[PDB]
């Protein structure tokens, strides 16, 4: 039972505070890297801010640098962003997510905390559609500094759900993940190949990459996949 909770959200005014709070249980806290994911309404995945095990390394989003600040308390295992100078672009679900050290990955996230104040570096197509059965690949392109030189990671997003780890390390399945899904990277691009296509994968896909230039997480705009069948056409000789 791994467990990431996240309180704190609410209405704040532009120029505000508030600070989120993300309680863990089920796992050793103390030894894993941390991060807070937020995903503007009917947008996509954006990155906001890391923190190692102690608090060592911590890196922030271009955008958030300055005026938030991530920190973590290892005693009463919670994880916190403290939000300064707030703007209407800060209106987002935020997300608290276990970083996996070997991989990179983001294999356990929180529920979500709304914060309402009152593009994308990897480039993924907008949506995608297939029947039952087909097989469907979604592309993501990239360049040298991010999955030119870093594993990509995939992330799936069912409807009212938080985000769940997909691929991992480029090709790698996490245990829950069946073989009909496969991801490949070559050079700058990767792709994510949904084979057997079930009314049940209607869900957004992201794909993520370390960037070594920009010192942050960079996520695709979001591919929706939508499950259609039949198509009763006029056809017409």
């Amino acid at each position: 039972q791994v467990t990431l909770k996240e309180s704190g959200g609410g209405l704040v005014k532009p120029g505000g505070s508030l600070r989120l709070s993300c309680a863990a249980s089920g796992f050793t806290f103390s030894s894993y890297s941390m991060n807070w994911v937020r995903q503007a309404p009917g947008k996509g995945l954006e990155w906001v801010s890391s923190i190692s095990s102690s608090s060592s390394y911590i890196y922030y989003a271009d955008s958030v640098k300055g005026r938030f600040t991530i920190s973590r308390d290892n005693a009463k295992n919670s994880l916190y962003l403290q939000m300064n100078s707030l703007r209407a672009e800060d209106t987002a679900v935020y997300y608290c997510a276990r970083q996996v050290g070997a991989t990179w990955a983001f294999d356990i996230w929180g529920q979500g905390t709304l914060v309402t104040v009152s593009q994308s570096v990897l480039t993924q197509p907008p949506s995608a559609s297939g029947t039952p059965g087909q097989r469907v690949t979604i592309s993501c392109s990239g360049s040298s500094s991010n999955i030119g030189s870093n594993t990509v990671n995939w992330y799936q997003q069912l409807p009212g759900t938080a985000p769940k780890l997909l691929i991992y390390s480029n090709n790698q399945r996490p245990s829950g993940v069946p073989d009909r899904f496969s991801g490949s990277k070559s050079g700058t691009s990767a792709s994510l190949a949904i084979s057997g296509l079930q009314s049940e994968d209607e869900a957004d896909y992201y794909c993520a990459a370390w960037d070594d230039s920009l010192n942050a997480w960079v996520f695709g705009g979001g591919t929706k996949l939508t499950v259609l069948g039949a198509a009763a056409e006029n056809l017409y000789f």
